């Protein structure tokens, strides 16, 4: 379409902190990281704003003109709310409609196709459910993402109450995108994140069971921390190898990772929003995370 491009069947978005100092523009990560699909992190509610912004602080349509840019050359992106820190609009906001106005708020600025709900924090999944009903009422082509912690011992945890809630109450969920990272008590590598998509994919049969296996793999995305991951734990070049290899032999909906401005080498075992204390170069992780895209037709 003239303002929204398609995103392919199989995609790969990795996160991109929109707030960092280093952000260069989208069309630039495109052509550097190999993907021009993005997940942009990450809206909150600003008190200055007295609604959605930026790390809860930097003006809403700051970004519209790189997006625009970024369309030009067929890429498209899924806007993310919420994410490790708050205050997330969905705690902030007193009813579901006020809640619900300023989730689309941002769709409308964004002309957005797709959001994506990292929600870390405890929340009244009601509340947001309700608001998910008027969204999806009032802005039917929009597709809605869970990002939600996940471990190799349970799949989802909390987050599988939210999504329990939102098929109850008959809000659309597109994808169920588990962060395979930061367990603390085991290693964030690419066994324990099968193992996660493997629990994940029963806990969705649990709620879905007239899905096929194939309809709860399109449901699944996977989302890991790349190199160094806050535990000290360390997702390697080669659990993304894995990782990408298990994605595309089991056909599932994606992949993103955190992040694409920590890409870089950087200095061992450091962790950084700037680079992944690993020593692998600039962008491998992102190449490797294409090939994914790229056994389903994706060429760039
Ligand atoms: C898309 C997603 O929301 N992205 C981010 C996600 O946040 C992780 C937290 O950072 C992490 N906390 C630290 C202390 O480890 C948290 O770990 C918990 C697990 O969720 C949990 N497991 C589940 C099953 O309950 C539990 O067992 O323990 C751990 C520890 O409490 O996990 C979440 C993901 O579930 O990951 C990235 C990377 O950490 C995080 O990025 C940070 O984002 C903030 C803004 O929110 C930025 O200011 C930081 O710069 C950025 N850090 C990195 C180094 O760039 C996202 O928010
Ligand atoms: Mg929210």
């Amino acid at each position: 379409g003239p303002n929204a491009n398609p995103i392919p069947e199989h995609f790969f978005a990795p996160y991109i902190d929109m707030s960092l100092s280093v952000h260069k523009p989208l069309v630039e990560y495109a052509k550097l990281t190999g993907t021009k699909y993005f997940t942009l992190a990450f809206i909150l509610y600003s008190s200055v704003y007295n609604g959605p912004a930026w790390a809860g602080s930097i003006p809403l349509e700051k970004f519209v003109d790189e997006v625009r840019e970024l369309r030009e050359i067929g890429g498209e992106v899924i806007i993310a709310f919420g994410g490790a820190v708050g205050p997330y609009l969905c705690q902030q906001a007193s009813t579901p409609e006020q809640l619900a106005e300023w989730y689309i708020k941002v769709i409308d600025t964004y002309n957005a196709t797709y959001l994506d709900f990292a929600i870390e924090a405890g929340i009244d999944a009601d509340k947001l459910a309700d608001a998910l009903l008027i969204v999806q009422r009032e802005r039917p082509w929009v597709k809605f993402s869970f990002t939600l912690p996940s471990d190799p011992g349970i799949g989802l945890a909390g987050g599988y109450g939210i999504i329990e809630t939102m098929a109850k109450k008959g809000v659309r969920v597109d994808r169920v995108n588990p962060m395979t990272m930061d367990y603390y008590w085991t290693p964030s590598n690419a066994e324990n994140a099968i193992k996660v998509a493997e629990n994940v994919f029963r806990q969705l049969k649990q709620i879905y069971p007239e899905k096929s296996d194939e309809e709860i793999w399109k449901m699944i995305g996977l989302t890991p921390m790349i190199g160094v991951n806050d535990d000290k734990s360390v997702f390697t070049l080669e659990d993304a190898q894995q990782l990408v290899d298990w994605a595309i032999q089991h056909k599932i909906g994606s992949l993103a990772f955190w992040s694409v401005d920590r890409d870089h080498p950087g200095p061992t075992g450091e962790v950084s929003p700037l680079h992944r204390g690993t020593n692998d170069p600039d962008w491998a992780f992102s190449h490797v995370f294409v090939k994914f895209m790229e056994a389903f037709g994706y060429t760039f």
